[PDB]
């Protein structure tokens, strides 16, 4: 292989403390890491050797089932090839878990030499140091070899999934034609992306279904011999967890969905404020979006808040149920008439901290996970019974052929079908129309199969469709098909085909990579790829669809001129073209009419501290963090204090011989855990409130900022970049980043709260504590600099794994016609055995971290129990039980909250994203103090007083110096070639980019007012219409001023009022998305409404009509010049009788007025570019419009 693996050959010390890794993390240090630095998977993983193990057992399964009569099922196959070598991982999970059930008990026997300390006793020592060894090793055991099992669990899991995506892409090759029907694209890329990849999730807990039960007998037996008959009241209180924890499940997941509908709605919402933010800021309706939107804000956050405060009690549950099953059992213990003793709770509590994980978490994610997952499998399962398609087998023979797409009450798409084509015979043919023109070709390939009659084909076949098609690689390797580089051929074939010239001006040359999806060529050059692979493969038969010949083109001529007529005629070529003059060079023309052959003649017949400060300080005031912080010390004092206590007693319990008074010692008890609880309860639903409150606030000053933003920022930034923000960025600020930042404070808290209480009791062990500070410190950086590069490389290498799937299942008639499938099979798995390179690394780059950062917190285990040995001179039984049942539960916490440390850092990406949002560059107010007089614009006098405008600035000028008088209620006509001033002289207008000169409205300088102010005062119909989702009303006045007897005026007026009046809602009916129920022309009509309403003094249409039918044209035209008599408008057309009536016209050209004048003055001095542009009419129209021109002017 190309790149060495050393888990080949890494000796045993080495692949259990992943030693073999460090050569990565040594160049990733130094560089980000690229594709060709990660190793080649072992040969036990690689795609095609998975596949063809379970295929063969998913076929004798098959075999099986119908020799039994009784129906297959994917889930025996998947067992019973992994059965043999799975259960091998589950001897090693009995030693993991004996680990966690033998620490207790040797645990006692340590406090039971305190207990029982004698100073002189040498042999009680060394029998103490006995069970300090043992518990090291039991502490090493779980630590260090756990990882190793852990990653062959996950293994276990990566070849799984790869075995399913190497067989569902078997199947998707060989999928019939009437599967083709039942599925789509997105169904079987829906198996490879979602459904799959279930399989790494499943057999990581899956040994929990039986070792975490028999966990829980054993914690179980030993407690009984512990302390007795109270451990059924410990154990039971633990078992009860379980359907609260359920419960939480379905309930907060029960407002999740619920909040989908408003996330989905708001996101919706959003989308048509970002595509039409020209149009809206042009109707001045921001202020309806901001509440529009900010209701629906307010109706989520009604339900995130609430459904983020029921995983506040849930997070409580898993930080306080400790305390409280340790509390019903030690309370329970006394009361039924014993004594606390340091050893017999300190085994006791212990026990607790090792089942409740198990109990609670492994074994329900364990039953989850295999709920989902065999969820999936019968998916698979029910996909790869899909039908497939049949074994198919210089001459074609077809007689009598019939033949349908599906058995149905339809007619046969080919009747009566015969035809025989030998070698030196070309056919041609002539068809149906808007169908399935190809049907009696794909009937040749045989991808419709003869209900009667026969086809016969000898020859290998090569075949092209009127859908292009070209696949993952370079354009060569399209064109070489898995045939050899035979230069000469090739050139040959690369001139007959008219691409040498193409390829290499416009591609580079054949070498260029063909861009994802195909996103490269240009469909004329993509036409022609087809026609130059299928000439390449030196087949005996051509079945040629139409390669788009269409156009009249030199192309379209010497493809069939030399290529076809000359090169290819002997070979056997059925020919489709629209180009039917051709036909001429056909041996035999099949006429055909509605599937039926009707005649064969011949042609005769004719991120850093600054952010996560900005994101706390924007959720609070900064006193709420300082109560916040007593909060979390307060939880977790509570925590300790009641551990501590239990402690505490047993030391006055063993200095008694008196009795102790219950009622105080169990006073003080309870307050300790109900004070735990409160305090565990409390903070949670605090730092969920304000971190959630943050989020609210981050939006709510962050969309503000969009709608204040230029247009040249989203004419900067595409649109699905924008939206993307407001989808995921401000999803995870209140998703999940409060969930996972309240889980990292949490779990922080607990490991502080073990080096707190071992460096408290034992108080030399922070000396060598700072050396572990040192060291973990140091490792974090020197990992996560290069475990994020894998995490990048995965993600990247996954993506081409699904578009190969995607561009094959668009093709697979090209693909199958060549019977050419073991090469796109073989390139499936180059494709996914190089996303398990990337999926490898992932997986043994966590787990080298995971075990040196457990090298450390076993180590402490190490430094806690034998540093009590050590010093046991000082210490005492209660004491030393304290720091030991804490410091042994370290190596479970101390993972996590490392591991939650990076998701928070790397999701915090996601505040930095939306903050670069929340001071983005505004426009001027909205409102200046300088208001227009209620003598409000009124005349309708415009003035261009030298104004030269750019898009952005410092860019080209668009229009320069522009100048010129408007008087009241004129007509001007604006015209221009193509992109020279177009809609540009309305920027400038409505300041949607900052014009330099002046313009003045009435003498208002419209520098000075408010955005409000001026675009309220005016109303443009633009280029395209937009319908809003929404109401009708609100489509015409979301401000509601206006009666709906006045809407009824307007839409009367417009002649929509019947139409919409037989709408169930009337006027408030909401149209579908975008207002799909309404056609172009309809919503045009709508665009004039909203100006009959608003009845400005200035009117201006923005070309908008050149799209609509003459019919409503004429009545747009027609209503205009009725209505808005009385006012100035500015009419930009391209059609010179929409506008030839205008009072004056102004001819733009290069941002420059080339004419201002009326018309016909222009016309009547022919050297103007207006009588030219009148000229270049290339018609006696042109008289008509000079006419009609004349006699507007000379009345
Ligand atoms: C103490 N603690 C906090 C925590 C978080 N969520 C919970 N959820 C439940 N239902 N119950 C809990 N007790 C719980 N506890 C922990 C402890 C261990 C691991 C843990 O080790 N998780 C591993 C297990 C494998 C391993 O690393 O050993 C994983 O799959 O990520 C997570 C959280």
């Amino acid at each position: 292989e190309v790149k060495p693996n050393p888990l080949q050959d890494a000796n045993l010390c080495s692949r259990v403390f992943f030693w073999w890794l460090n050569p990565l993390f040594k160049i990733g240090h130094k560089r980000r890491l690229e594709e060709d630095d990660m190793y080649s998977v072992l040969p036990e993983d690689r795609s095609q050797h998975l596949g063809e193990e379970l295929q063969g057992f998913w076929d004798k399964e098959v075999l099986r089932a119908e020799n039994d009569a009784q129906k297959p099922s994917l889930t025996r196959a998947i067992i019973k090839c992994y059965w043999k070598s799975y259960l091998v991982l589950g001897i090693f999970t009995l030693i993991e878990e004996s680990a966690k059930v033998i620490q207790p008990i040797f645990l006692g026997k340590i406090i039971n030499y305190f207990e029982n300390y004698d100073p002189m006793d040498s042999v009680a020592l060394n029998t103490a140091y006995a069970y300090a060894t043992v518990l090291t090793f039991c502490t090493l055991i779980l630590a260090i070899l756990h990882h190793l099992y852990f990653y062959h669990v996950q293994c276990a899991g990566m070849r799984l999934r790869v075995a399913m995506c190497h067989m569902i892409y078997r199947k998707a090759l060989r999928l019939s034609n009437m599967a083709m029907g039942k599925t789509t694209t997105g169904q079987i890329v829906n198996l490879l992306s979602n459904d799959v990849n279930k399989f790494d999730q499943v057999t990581v807990f899956l040994h929990f279904l039986w070792a975490g039960p028999l966990q829980a007998i054993a914690v179980t037996a030993l407690l009984w011999m512990e302390i007795g008959i109270s451990c059924l009241a410990g154990m039971a209180v633990l078992i009860i967890l379980l359907p609260l924890q359920s419960c939480f499940g379905k309930l907060f997941s029960s407002l999740r969905s619920k909040t989908a509908t408003f996330t989905d709605a708001r996101i919706r919402t959003m989308n048509e404020v970002i595509t039409g933010i020209r149009i809206i800021k042009m109707y001045a309706w921001e202020k309806s979006f901001s509440n529009l939107i900010t209701n629906l804000r307010k109706k989520e956050i009604s339900k995130i808040l609430r459904s983020s405060c029921l995983r506040g009690m849930n997070l409580a549950s898993f930080f306080s149920a400790s305390k409280i099953i340790v509390f019903v059992t030690f309370t329970t213990y006394v009361l039924l008439g014993s004594v606390i003793t340091a050893s017999r709770v300190f085994v006791a509590v212990t026990l607790y901290g090792a089942v409740r994980l198990t109990v609670t978490l492994f074994f329900p994610s364990a039953i989850e996970r295999v709920s989902e997952a065999i969820v999936s499998i019968r998916r698979i399962q029910t996909f790869l019974l899909l039908d497939e398609i049949s074994q198919r087998n210089k001459m074609v023979h077809v007689q009598d052929f019939t033949a349908f797409w599906d058995k149905a009450s339809e007619t046969p798409t080919l009747q009566g079908l015969s035809f025989t084509v030998r070698p030196g015979e070309l056919l041609a043919v002539v068809g149906p129309v808007g169908a399935g023109k190809s049907s009696l070709l794909s009937a040749v390939l045989g991808e419709l199969a003869p209900s009667h009659g026969l086809v016969s084909v000898h020859g290998r076949i090569a075949y092209v469709s009127q859908q292009p098609w070209v696949f993952s690689g370079t354009l060569r390797s399209n064109i070489l098909f898995g045939k050899k580089y035979e230069k000469e051929r090739y050139e040959k074939v690369i001139k007959a085909c008219a691409l040498k010239k193409d390829l290499q001006l416009l591609e580079d040359g054949d070498l260029t990579v063909i861009g994802d999806r195909g996103t490269t060529l240009s469909g004329g050059q993509k036409a022609r790829v087809n026609l130059a692979r299928a000439v390449y493969q030196d087949a005996d038969i051509y079945l040629l669809d139409d390669p788009l010949s269409a156009v009249d083109a030199e192309v379209s001529r010497h493809l069939f001129e030399l290529c076809i007529c000359q090169i290819l005629h002997e070979k056997i070529t059925i020919l489709v073209t629209h180009q039917l003059q051709y036909l001429k060079a056909a041996s035999q023309i099949l006429i055909l009419k509605d599937g039926k052959m009707v005649q064969k003649g011949t042609y005769t017949e004719f991120v850093g501290f600054q952010a996560y400060k900005n994101y706390f300080r924007a959720g609070a005031h900064w006193i709420v963090f300082i109560f916040l912080i007593l909060l979390n010390t307060a939880a977790q004092v509570a925590y300790v204090l009641q551990d501590w206590w239990l402690s505490y007693w047993a030391n006055k319990q063993s200095m008694l011989n008196e009795k102790l008074d219950l009622n105080w010692y169990l006073g003080i008890y309870s307050g300790l855990t109900v004070a735990t609880v409160l305090f565990g309860i409390a903070r949670s639903l605090l730092v969920f409130y304000v971190l959630v409150n943050s989020s609210q606030t981050l939006h709510n000053k962050m969309f503000e900022s969009i709608l204040k933003a230029p247009v040249l920022f989203f004419d900067r930034n595409p649109i699905g970049r924008i939206l993307n923000r407001f989808s995921k960025d401000i999803g995870h600020l209140d998703d999940l980043l409060p969930l996972t930042f309240l889980d990292f404070i949490q779990t922080l808290l607990q490991v502080v709260g073990v080096v707190s209480v071992a460096v408290a009791v034992i108080p030399w062990i922070a000396i060598p504590l700072v050396p572990l500070g040192i060291i973990f410190i140091f490792l974090r950086r020197y990992f996560l600099e290069t475990s994020r590069d894998v995490k990048r490389l995965e993600s990247t290498t996954r993506s081409p794994v699904f578009s190969h799937l995607s561009s094959s299942l668009q093709g697979l008639w090209t693909i199958r016609a060549y019977k050419a499938e073991e090469r796109c099979q073989e390139l499936f798995d180059a494709h996914q055995d190089l996303h398990s390179e990337a999926w490898f690394l992932f997986l043994t780059t966590s787990r080298w971290f995971a075990v040196r950062l457990d090298a450390i917190c076993a180590m402490f285990v190490i430094i806690v129990a034998f540093g009590s040995l050590i010093l046991a001179k000082t210490l005492d039984a209660g004491q030393v039980g304290l720091a030991l049942s804490y410091a042994l539960t370290l190596m479970g916490m101390f993972q996590w909250c490392v591991r939650q440390s990076a998701e928070v850092e790397n999701m915090m990406i996601s505040v930095e994203r939306v903050i670069e949002y929340t001071d983005l560059e505004k426009e001027a107010p909205w409102e200046y103090q300088k208001r227009p007089p209620p003598a409000w614009p009124h005349e309708g006098v415009i003035i261009f007083d030298n104004v030269n405008f750019m898009y952005s600035p410092g860019g080209p000028l668009v229009l320069k110096h522009l100048t010129a008088l408007i008087k009241s209620q004129e007509k001007v006509g604006i015209v221009g070639r193509t992109g020279a001033g177009k809609s540009s002289l309305i920027s400038a207008l409505f300041r949607l980019s900052e014009p330099e000169g002046k313009i003045w409205i009435d003498k208002i300088l419209t520098t000075e007012i408010g955005l409000h102010d001026l675009r309220k005062k005016m109303s443009i119909i633009p280029q395209e219409p937009v319908l809003f989702t929404g109401t009708m009303r609100k489509n015409l006045d979301p401000f509601n001023e206006h009666t709906d007897e006045e809407l009824w005026n307007a839409l009367q007026e417009v002649q929509l009022k019947e139409t919409i009046e037989d709408l169930p809602g009337k006027m408030d009916t909401e149209l579908a998305e975008s207002g799909s129920n309404f056609s172009v022309g309809q919503r045009q009509l709508v665009c004039l409404a909203r100006a009959i309403l608003r009845k400005n003094q200035i009117l201006i249409i923005d070309e908008a009509t050149a799209n609509v039918d003459p019919r409503t044209d004429e009545l747009i035209q027609k209503k205009i010049r009725e209505k808005f008599a009385h006012c100035t408008v500015l009419t930009i057309a391209h059609r010179l009788n929409t506008i030839i009536d205008s009072d004056k016209i102004m001819v733009l050209d290069s941002g420059r007025l080339k004419e201002y004048d009326e018309p016909y003055v222009l016309l009547q001095n022919k050297e103007s570019l207006f009588y030219k542009m009148v000229q270049q009419l290339g018609k006696a129209e042109a008289a008509a419009l000079t006419e009609t021109a004349k006699q507007v002017y000379f009345k």
